């Protein structure tokens, strides 16, 4: 029930096409860093503690340090907790989580946002049609999600560099850890 996990971000994070489909509308209409930020934390704490460090790292860089792309602002007693370990290749994955939380209050928002536009009769212009498509059989559903990863990079070819490369950046390596490459 696509009602179900268009609701639940803990829903949302195991179903790739309707992620995909939620974050058409970020893309196009909202501020994509909590959820980029949110989504990449996540991979963190999954990762090879050798991929980790390095991706501890381009978390860093385009979503906490002072003037990154797509800055997620968090307290200034966990900033320096992210940035001195992220910093010195140390585990983050107990700060990064507390982060995930902080940016929660704005996804949750979003969640919201983009329920009203189903409200609205307008998840079609989002990609809901390929939901259609879903038959419970996996290979479906990667197949609906890539579809949706095409589309944002659709979304993302339109926007300013500085922009564009660090959501592509975070986009991939969400989808990628997800099994879903185009």
């Amino acid at each position: 029930e696509s009602d179900i996990i268009f609701q639940d971000l803990e829903k949302l994070k195991s179903r790739p096409a309707h992620l995909g489909v939620f974050l058409r509308y970020i893309f196009s209409q909202a501020d994509p860093s909590p959820l980029l930020f949110y989504l990449c934390a996540e991979v963190y704490q999954q990762a090879s503690p050798k991929d980790s460090r390095s991706l501890g790292k381009d978390i860093w860089n385009i979503f906490l340090e002072k003037n990154a792309p797509l800055r997620v602002k968090i307290p200034e007693m966990l900033q320096a907790e992210i940035d001195s370990r992220l910093r010195n290749s140390e585990d983050a994955r107990g700060v990064l989580c507390e982060a995930q939380e902080a940016a929660m209050p704005e996804i949750q928002e979003q969640i919201h946002d983009y329920r009203t536009k189903r409200t609205l009769g307008l998840g079609s212009l989002y990609g809901e049609n390929d939901l259609l498509d879903l038959d419970g059989d996996p290979l479906r559903e990667r197949q609906v999600a890539e579809k949706q990863l095409a589309a944002l990079g659709d979304i993302l070819s339109a926007y300013a560099a500085d922009r564009s490369a660090p959501m592509d950046f975070a986009l991939n390596t969400y989808m990628s850890h997800a099994g879903i490459r185009l």
